[PDB]
């Protein structure tokens, strides 16, 4: 599913992530945004051989499993093709691991480059929430 912007938010918020661990909810919404295009279906390729899944590209060395990635770990408890569906729980719910970890967003290359710093309240104006 490729959500809209507002629907994700809205998605984002009753999922408990609108200031999770400090994180206002336009910090999410501009995290989807570019790592998945809003796609929940959204993979990458790595060069270690992992792979990112889904609408904040979790990757496979540390979060989930998808059965080809040698000495990775599953911190999240999942399949990594969990993480593709239209149902973004999983994700939100493995996500929350993440920014728990120590690193907090900084984990996902795409907020430290493109949403840290910028106005991201941007990414939820207009929406009904
Ligand atoms: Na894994």
């Amino acid at each position: 599913k490729v959500f809209g912007r507002c629907e994700l938010a809205a998605a984002m918020k009753r999922h408990g992530l609108d200031n999770y661990r400090g994180y206002s909810l336009g910090n999410w919404v501009c995290a989807a945004k570019f790592e998945s295009n809003f796609n929940t279906q959204a993979t990458n390729r790595n060069t270690d051989g992992s792979t990112d899944y889904g609408i904040l590209q979790i990757n496979s060395r540390w979060w989930c499993n998808d059965g080809r990635t040698p000495g990775s770990r599953n911190l999240c408890n999942i399949p990594c093709s969990a993480l593709l569906s239209s149902d973004i729980t999983a994700s939100v719910n493995c996500a929350k691991k993440i920014v728990s970890d120590g690193n907090g967003m900084n984990a996902w290359v795409a907020w430290r480059n493109r949403c840290k710093g910028t106005d991201v309240q941007a990414w939820i104006r207009g929406c009904r929430l």
